[PDB]
């Protein structure tokens, strides 16, 4: 179940966030913690591709080796708040699971600057969801969370001390695939 109406950043700068580049998840918190593993790797690219707002996602469970990519088309609900479809793809954008009614996620950018961000997502796959999931992002896959994004976590009435870090998993990412998937 999802329980939060995440508030988007006041003055969110969409062009900077959706610039075609990659964001790495450094830390995450699911309010239903058993919905996601305790060890995980994830990243995304976000950009406009031929006028369309897109995300490309990467998930990797470093223990099981379970790997999947997704291409998402985003619709705007309000500034910084989106509803996204998704199709599961290989790293080259070939479709494994097509866009499907009922497979979507909400995506809210609660805070962002040029290097760091705090997002909320509620994933739905038909009648199931994956709980309220918060993620701390950085442009640099190895960056420790600075005071700015930790402050945003506090401003959301959360505590960064409770987030689970992705940093001790040897995560390695295919940035080229994520960039190219924006077009697919
Ligand atoms: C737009 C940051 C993220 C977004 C938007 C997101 C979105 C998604 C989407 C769209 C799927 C379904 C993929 C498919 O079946 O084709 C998915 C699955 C999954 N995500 Fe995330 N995710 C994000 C971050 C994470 C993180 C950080 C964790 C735990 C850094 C996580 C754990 C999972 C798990 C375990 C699944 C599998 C669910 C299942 O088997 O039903 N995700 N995610």
């Amino acid at each position: 179940a999802c329980t939060k109406n995440a508030i988007a950043q006041t003055g969110f700068n969409k062009d900077k966030y959706f610039n075609g580049d990659v964001w790495y998840v450094t830390d995450y918190l699911d309010l239903e913690p058993d919905d996601v593993p305790k060890r995980y790797c994830a990243a995304l690219a976000a950009g406009t591709a031929s006028g369309k707002l897109k995300e490309a996602l990467y998930h990797y469970d470093p223990k099981t080796q379970d790997t999947f990519y997704d291409v998402s088309e985003l619709q705007v609900e309000s500034l910084g708040k989106y509803t996204a479809n998704f199709k599961k793809v290989d790293k080259n954008g070939n479709v494994k699971v097509a866009v499907t009614a009922g497979n979507y996620y909400t995506f809210t950018v609660m805070y962002a600057d040029d290097s760091s961000a705090l997002i909320h997502t509620c994933l739905h796959k038909g009648n199931k969801d994956l709980g309220d999931l918060y993620a701390v992002l950085n442009r640099n896959k190895d960056a420790a969370a600075g005071d700015k994004v930790k402050s945003a976590v506090s401003a959301a009435t959360l505590e960064f001390s409770k987030f689970i870090s992705t940093k001790e998993n040897n995560c390695a990412y295919d940035n080229d695939s994520l960039k190219s998937l924006l077009t697919k």
